[PDB]
């Protein structure tokens, strides 16, 4: 088959010894800038068809870190590379022990659709950096991205290194046949599942970064007009399809009114009376997203928004009150534009909620008292945490991105993406010389 | 069931959080420590009976490493624990970014045969450290460690959070139906992947220490005798039942005749003229792999040893010269006290024989050659690495231990150990003040487009 023959030749090249050099890594990682800078104005364009991003946002809230990515692991890569010597002990002076850093071979990405450029290539980026071969599987969902990669990485990039297989969930499934080294899946927790599964088959190592919903906890006496600019961005860039979007708002009911009314001031100077005229609010995905979104808001009380058009799959950024944690749009994640408030009446009660349910991939709290932030962080699991932003942890070189439990397994990012798309080596060289110290070992054992 | 009930005790405990206090952590590794001392009898009785170990080599080539490895634990857990600050960036240097450690919650350890003791209980050690609940799975195979474990855990251990599971198979396949956080499994490769697959149902990460044939190339130009004491002990050390242990030898024909008889002059200075007599040489787990092992000697040229007695369980230890790398002895791990020599004509057919196989678990070489040495591990790849010696590499606190590929996932051993059985949590914790830094990633967009 076309995609047996496309990891067949991506295995050979590998197993050739073209990736080991250094300089090979990075002129690929040089031709994917090159990409970026050549390709920008196409970018965009398959980013507004795909998801309605313009100009600005197509770069600033996406292909601007893959390029962050590929500079520093390019500027980092022989120091990460290098024999990394470890700590002996007074029995092994004369040895040498040290971490060893070999690529996998080939690795799988399986992108996902709401950042089709990032959650392709960033990955990519690492992978490339550790000196495998990059089998991409862009998602179907971002139908102009996954066409424009198609095009344009085998033009810039190695053919047989770093092949882009085309299609939807069958060639997926037939993908995951293939025998590969590493599978790196952004997406929902019930396919990890099923890629965890596939990858058992061939005792696959995979990094899942899978879903949740990610509570935003604002405590009560904390400056709101800061706390709601800041979650209302992040919450509605994308049209509220972001992994790591604030899901649902957790707050004292004594302040769910001064949240609504600040929220909305918000969402008025970024999209202004009617969004569907904003450059910079997005659209949602596909069909069944849109329906899907639209169905979470009947039977709730619509604080603001709650219309939508079909045509276009445009949803109005939306607030809900009082929301029962029962109901469908606090029963799974939303990936949309519709924020529910539930009340909580402690600190400790909006704890006991986020525990009882599935670890999310980020946790945030708004607090002006670091007591809070601390305890909040103390008692409960989740990937990653912000305490007073949203979004900005994930973006950070030196924050491993990652999920716990059903949000996923595995992180990377900077260093982390080299030390992941590696096997880590443990390494011990002795003197070939009679030693007298090691001869207590041999039999016969004394009595 | 009774599996249900212990899960159900071991969550309830962790949810009762009277495992995150690093105080409890070190009573309960204190408590190990305990057993290990006033227990020292019944092991060695367990492991004899097991396995025909004695008092030294019980100590010596097991106990002792658990030891070593609670009295490091313990020692370095609140440097481990505490949250890790990490590098700013201009925009982030009045935030807070640091890493937080946390227990991932019920851990679930599965028992090898070989080293009941040591299989079982320092895989624990490092799950007890990162404050989690575990549940043990000892292996059948070792009946007498396994039954052992569980009436003496419960004793020194918190009874509801750290449970152990009897049975065989199907007891543990109806324990992998229960929830875990993390499961460490040591075994075969074929289970590893049932393991996998069980853990998909839940999304339970694994860390799989499974096998293989590590090989073990001889340089012409080494010294024979210091190299073949070496191999000969790794080998022949537990009956050849050591997951690491140097399964076949690679190495110039010009050289074969010399290696049979190093191998033979140490073995005999080990075990004696009969290994049969020696109270340091083992005896093969159970009757299904004494069938197997001796099964591997047949139609093969026999150099030294290649008999058997199937009332004890003892095969001789046993040199094969000549083998062909597609005979059974070359096509199965082997674990057992049987030697193939399979001939190569240069380092270069070597490393290509190594590459062809599986990835295994550990890759030995022989030689005082700093470049055959360098070659031979940058062109190769396995869980780990010895050059010049066999077994000590995965004894180092420092050296993670673990597989690639077939040989495994994941790996532990001191920090690694906190590490796996850990979430490690990126924060990042802003001040909740404006910041007019952060204005211009809030829409509106500039209506025109400036240089990058
Ligand atoms: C899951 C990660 C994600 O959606 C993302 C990528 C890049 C920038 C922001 C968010
Ligand atoms: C697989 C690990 C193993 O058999 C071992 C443990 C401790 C010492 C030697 C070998
Ligand atoms: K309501
Ligand atoms: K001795
Ligand atoms: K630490
Ligand atoms: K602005």
């Amino acid at each position: 088959s076309k995609i047996s023959e496309a990891v067949k030749r991506a295995r050979a090249a590998f197993s050739s010894g073209r990736t080991r050099p250094l300089q090979f890594r990075i002129q690929q990682l040089e031709a994917l800038q090159r990409l970026i800078q050549e390709q920008e104005q196409e970018l965009v364009g398959a980013l507004a068809a795909d998801l309605h991003k313009n100009e600005w946002n197509a770069y600033y809230e996406e292909v601007v870190y893959v390029l962050e990515e590929i500079e520093y692991m390019i500027q980092k890569l022989p120091e990460w590379a290098a024999d990394e010597p470890v700590e002996k002990t007074p029995q092994t002076q004369q040895d040498e022990l040290y971490i060893h850093s070999e690529p996998l071979g080939v690795v799988l990405v399986i992108g996902t659709w709401n950042y089709p450029f990032n959650l392709t290539i960033q990955p990519m980026v690492g992978a490339i950096a550790a000196g495998n071969a990059v089998v991409l599987k862009p998602s179907e969902l971002s139908e102009n991205m996954a066409s424009l990669l198609a095009t344009i990485i085998p033009q810039y990039l190695d053919k047989d290194l770093y092949p882009v297989i085309n299609g939807g969930v069958p060639e997926t499934t037939e993908l995951l046949k293939e025998r590969f080294d590493h599978i790196l899946y952004t997406g929902s927790t019930g396919v990890g599942k099923i890629i965890m599964t596939a990858a058992a088959k061939h005792l696959t190592p995979v990094t899942l970064e899978l879903g949740g919903k990610s509570p935003c906890y604002v405590d009560k006496n904390c400056d709101l007009d800061v706390a709601c600019r800041r979650i209302a961005w992040g919450k509605f860039m994308n049209s509220g399809q972001t992994c790591v979007a604030p899901d649902y708002i957790l707050c004292d009911p004594s302040i769910q009114n001064q949240i609504v009314e600040k929220l909305k001031k918000s969402l008025k100077e970024f999209y202004g009376e009617d969004a569907k005229k904003s450059r910079d609010y997005g659209r949602i995905i596909s069909a069944r997203h849109f329906q899907r979104v639209m169905g979470l808001i009947e039977g709730q009380k619509v604080a603001y928004g709650g219309t939508g058009d079909a045509a276009t799959r445009y949803i109005a950024p939306t607030i809900l009150t009082d929301v029962d944690p029962q109901s469908p749009v606090m029963q799974e994640e939303i990936f949309g534009p519709v924020l529910p408030i539930v009340c909580v009446r402690s600190l400790e009660e909006a704890i006991q909620f986020i525990n009882q349910r599935e670890k999310p991939l980020a946790l945030y709290m708004f607090s002006s008292n670091d007591k809070v932030i601390k305890k909040m962080i103390a008692e409960t699991s989740s990937g990653g945490v912000a305490a007073n932003d949203v979004i900005v942890h994930i973006t950070l070189h030196s924050l491993p991105f990652g999920g716990v439990g059903n949000s996923g397994m595995g992180s990377y990012h900077g260093k982390k993406s080299f030390e992941t798309f590696s096997h880590r080596r443990s390494c011990l060289v002795r003197p070939l010389m009679n030693d007298e110290g090691l001869k207590v070992r041999y039999p016969p054992s004394p009595a």
